[PDB]
């Protein structure tokens, strides 16, 4: 409606990252088709699903795939893309395997044709370079996005959008200081796709269910919103939650309003998060009982 794209994060793919390879049904668990089906009902049309690269692509990631993991990933996302709705694949990995920094783009590259290889034919995919970036080398922030891109197209995965993210946990309120040099990213296919992160608390973790104030979501992205628009790029908040409150719901309100008067540059939002393993986790967006779902969507309808 007034967003090209308006969905939730579908988290327990990635849950946990400790224990690896894991087992399903134990460590980690994947989002339930029936609960999406409820959200796209109520005008969802994008869903981010986060899951583990150490699991899906085993001690190297220029190896082969893990069959299981991998068969469930391509279940969720056609369940997804079957009811016309987009999936985003998220490697949930800050930029790091097995905990260690990804120093290799070639490797890294190598990690995305495996990937796009799988949903080539697929235009509801969308592919998400790496989640958060942080604490490592700018120019290898850029060197990694650029080697996702180029790996993704080398695969004949060309009509699909990709989400690039920058450091300093791809949030919008530092974006312009620290992530100028993104707007080099290039794509043949002219499809790139700046995301932000915005949590509303104290130190934008998002771990807090209070906000700062009733306008600190306009706030954290108003400078972003003039770098987009500056440099003609198009974003989209990846990631953003507050907590079922009066200050929080001015504050989500606030925010989307102001986006959804520069819609020449916000492309749209996404919220963390729904999935069936949340239980009375403050920012649920899982129904029929999640918080958010009983007192966050109410608000959220004007923009479905």
């Amino acid at each position: 409606k007034v967003f090209q794209w308006f969905g939730s994060n579908e988290s327990g793919a990635e849950f946990g990252s400790q224990n690896l390879p894991g087992v399903e049904g134990k460590d980690y668990i994947w989002p339930d088709p029936n609960t999406i089906d409820t959200l796209i009902s109520k005008g969802m049309n994008i869903f981010r699903v986060p899951f583990m690269m150490e699991r899906l692509v085993p001690n190297s990631m220029t190896g082969s795939p893990d069959p299981n993991y991998l068969a469930d990933l391509i279940a969720t996302v056609n369940a997804i893309t079957q009811k016309g709705a987009y999936a985003v694949v998220d490697p949930h990995n800050y930029g790091r395997y097995y905990n260690s920094i990804i120093s290799s783009p070639s490797d890294f590259q190598t990690f995305w044709k495996t990937v796009a290889s799988q949903f080539a034919s697929n235009p509801l995919v969308i592919f998400d370079t790496n989640n958060e970036y942080h604490d490592m080398d700018q120019t290898l922030v850029l060197n990694l996005n650029q080697a996702a891109i180029d790996g993704i197209r080398s695969a004949g995965a060309t009509s699909q959008y990709i989400f690039v993210e920058g450091n300093s946990w791809t949030g919008a309120w530092t974006w312009t200081n620290v992530n100028d040099n993104m707007k080099s990213l290039t794509d043949p296919s002219d499809k790139i796709i700046y995301e932000m992160h915005q949590y509303l608390d104290s130190d934008g973790s998002g771990t807090s269910a209070t906000c700062v104030s009733s306008t600190i979501g306009q706030e954290r992205i108003t400078s972003a919103t003039q770098w987009l628009r500056a440099n003609g790029k198009k974003g989209i908040i990846g990631e953003f939650a507050g907590g079922a409150n009066d200050v929080c719901e001015t504050a989500i309100t606030g925010m989307l309003d102001y986006m959804a008067q520069n819609t020449d540059v916000w492309t749209g939002a996404i919220w963390w998060a729904a999935g069936p393993w949340w239980g009375d986790y403050i920012f649920s967006m899982e129904p029929d009982n999640g918080i958010a779902y009983q007192q966050i969507l109410p608000i959220l309808t004007p923009y479905l």
